[PDB]
């Protein structure tokens, strides 16, 4: 059973400039996805300080990067919050509206896209790097559910029923056919030291095969 949505005009909008737009540095993608994964941490940790058994679903806090070739997928796994249905239906926990009119109004006054973090739409940088994204999540007030957008101004929402992740998110990045160098081990490994040096939680990137 799966259920398809119109996004908001302005968050269809600012997919189709971050598809659309010239722009090389797109390696800006990680840090953002792994700056959204360290904020959903903090706010699983900062729940459990005053109630333990908020971490029943995974005391474990942190953040894996598993790189797959054969799939050609980066997939980046947090045991941070999670999010409900609500979240996901309202742009995955995001103010994304009103973040893209700051953004847009940014980007005509001489910011660049790599600035998109500012803003609090960092997500959506995913589609420098990905034609699809899929999000599995988990959060501990509701069921397991993957959200998908192949961007053109739709997403779908469905129960998962693939494996429990027990408390968390999973973006999973269905790369374009021309940006494989972000399943390189080296490649992420550098993009991580640049830019994400002072992340407080352990990022394991795994190996393949
Ligand atoms: C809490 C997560 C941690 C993790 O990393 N994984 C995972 C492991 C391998 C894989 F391919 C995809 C995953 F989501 C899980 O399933 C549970």
């Amino acid at each position: 059973e799966v259920e398809t949505f119109a996004f908001q005009a302005e968050i269809a909008q600012l997919m189709s400039l971050i598809i659309n737009t010239f722009y090389s540095n797109k390696e800006i993608f990680l840090r953002e996805l792994i700056s959204n994964s360290s904020d959903a941490l903090d706010k699983i940790r900062y729940e459990s300080l005053t109630d333990p058994s908020k971490l029943d679903s995974g005391k474990e806090l942190h953040i894996n990067l598993i790189p797959n070739k054969q799939d050609r997928t980066l997939t980046i796994v947090d045991t941070g919050i999670g999010m409900t249905k609500a979240d996901l239906i309202n742009n995955l926990g995001t103010i994304a509206k009103s973040g893209t009119k700051a953004f847009m109004e940014a980007l005509q006054a001489g910011a660049d896209i790599s600035m998109i973090g500012q803003f609090g739409v960092g997500f959506y940088s995913a589609y420098l790097v990905a034609e699809k994204v899929t999000v599995i999540t988990k959060h501990n007030d509701d069921e397991q559910y993957a959200w998908e957008s192949s961007a053109g101004g739709s997403f779908t929402v469905r129960t998962d029923t693939g494996e429990p992740m027990g408390r968390g998110t999973k973006v999973i990045l269905h790369l374009k056919e021309d940006q494989t160098e972000y399943l390189e081990e080296r490649r992420i490994k550098e993009i991580v030291k640049k830019h994400s040096q002072f992340i407080g939680y352990p990022i394991t990137l795994f190996v393949e095969k």
